[PDB]
């Protein structure tokens, strides 16, 4: 996250850290919302590698011990049959990782509420992007989680030539494009969280950026849109 502000460590209890087995260690490389305490909602792309991958829950500080993670081995995957990772624009970025074990519930660790089915938001709602992605354009990660208030640019909008033409589909959310303030490489699968009749709901799926760099001026952060694969997510749950 470009331009946030560290997280209170108990703001987003339903964030985790999905990271991948690098030697003798495990490094960040995505987020993902808690949606069962078995089941983890990220981007398709972020498990596009063969690789070995951990869930962190109750994480705040990837190289800290803070006394509330627990880590569990991802034991299924179930990507979007319809994502291609050669064309991460067509959409369908979003992938279910079960969890080898069920995870514990406390006030570090909760499910993401998603919104209802087909919700889609008014222009310049309140969000929040959160994650441990790149501080900057070709930076590193943050240790600590960070946030960032990104507000939605709707579909007329975002779909302009100015911002992303094209590349942006309905079944996406666009948030932020004011040039400071994004998500970046590490925050992709992780949620935005949008303040709904009082209630945060997960509305986003991080996705991507531009390829000119994260905080750029009229290229908000895209994200999946949840509200689009709502029953998507439950059949495979409950095939699962
Ligand atoms: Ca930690």
């Amino acid at each position: 996250v470009v331009g946030g502000t560290e997280a209170q460590r108990n703001s987003w209890p339903s964030q985790i850290s999905l990271q991948y087995r690098s030697g003798s260690s495990w490094a960040h490389t995505c987020g993902g919302t808690l949606i069962r305490q078995n089941w983890v909602m990220t981007a398709a792309h972020c498990v596009d590698r063969e690789l070995t991958f951990r869930v962190v829950v109750g994480e705040h500080n990837l190289n800290q011990n803070n006394g509330t993670e627990q880590y569990v081995g991802v034991q299924k995957i179930v990507v979007h049959p319809y994502w291609n990772t050669d064309d991460v624009a067509a959409g369908y970025d979003i992938a279910l990782l079960r969890l080898a074990q069920s995870v514990t519930l406390n006030s570090y660790v909760q499910l993401g509420v998603l919104p209802r089915a087909g919700t889609i938001l008014a222009n310049n709602s309140p969000c929040y992007i959160t994650g441990w992605g790149l501080t900057r354009t070709n930076g590193q990660l943050a240790q600590t989680l960070q946030q960032a208030y990104l507000p939605t640019v709707d579909y007329a909008i975002c779909s302009s030539s100015s911002y992303w033409g094209s590349t942006v589909k309905n079944s996406m959310v666009c948030a932020g494009g004011d040039g400071v303030r994004s998500g970046c490489q590490g925050d992709s699968g992780g949620p935005l969280h949008c303040l709904v009749n009082g209630q945060y709901a997960v509305h986003g799926v991080t996705s991507f950026v531009s390829r000119l760099g994260c905080n750029v001026t009229r290229k908000p952060t895209v994200f999946t849109r949840v509200s689009a694969y709502i029953s998507w997510i439950n059949n495979v749950i409950a095939s699962n």
